[PDB]
């Protein structure tokens, strides 16, 4: 091969990321990486003044890993499929909530998004007005599409739009 790019799948749980991905894929081969991050607690007995104050005092392990796992997510990557579930409001507000934070880098250092609806086979559930969605990949120039892991509608189509933007921002950047 010529070129490896690497796209991200972004979104909130149970908005079909893993569900979206495979459906793509049609292949087995996913090596994984994991770690394991916790919290805990401690306590002590003490007397203030007359009153007998019990403590717990709360901790957390493994975040130094966590970061390294996260950093090692966005290393190098070219494209994000931001994905909503088309019957979750809550997942389409979350995205546009996390956009408006995005701090934009000069336009080659900067990475394609599509923006992916998901769950299009259950229009008895859906929640996400077009038009709101719409807007919000016109506000940031994006491509929109509504997808369906369970169907396949729009899936090849989605991704291969995303390549296509990474592959004609090298063309001007190279
Ligand atoms: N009907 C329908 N269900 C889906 C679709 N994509 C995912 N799901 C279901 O939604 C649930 C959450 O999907 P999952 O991929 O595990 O969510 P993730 O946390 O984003 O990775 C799973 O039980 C999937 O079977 C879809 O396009 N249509
Ligand atoms: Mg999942």
């Amino acid at each position: 091969y010529d070129y490896l790019i690497k796209l991200l799948a972004l979104g909130d749980s149970g908005v079909g990321k893993t569900t979206f991905l495979y459906r793509y894929t049609d292949n087995k081969f996913n090596p994984k990486f994991i770690t394991t991050v916790g919290i805990d607690f401690r306590e002590k007995r003490v007397v203030y003044d007359a009153f007998k104050v019990h403590l717990q005092l709360w901790d957390t392990a493994g975040l130094e890993r966590f970061r390294s796992l996260t950093t090692a997510f966005f290393r190098d990557a070219m494209g994000f499929l931001l994905m909503f579930d088309l019957t979750s409001q809550q997942s389409f507000l979350n995205v546009r909530n996390w956009m408006s934070q995005l701090q934009a880098n000069a336009y080659c250092e900067n990475p394609d998004i599509v923006l992916i609806g998901n769950k299009a086979d259950l229009p008895d559930q859906r929640e996400v007005n077009e038009r709101q969605a719409r807007e919000l990949a016109e506000k940031y120039g994006i491509p929109y599409f509504e997808t369906s892991a369970a169907t396949g509608q729009n899936v090849e189509k989605s991704v291969e739009t995303l390549l296509d933007l990474i592959m004609k921002r090298m063309e001007k950047c190279v």
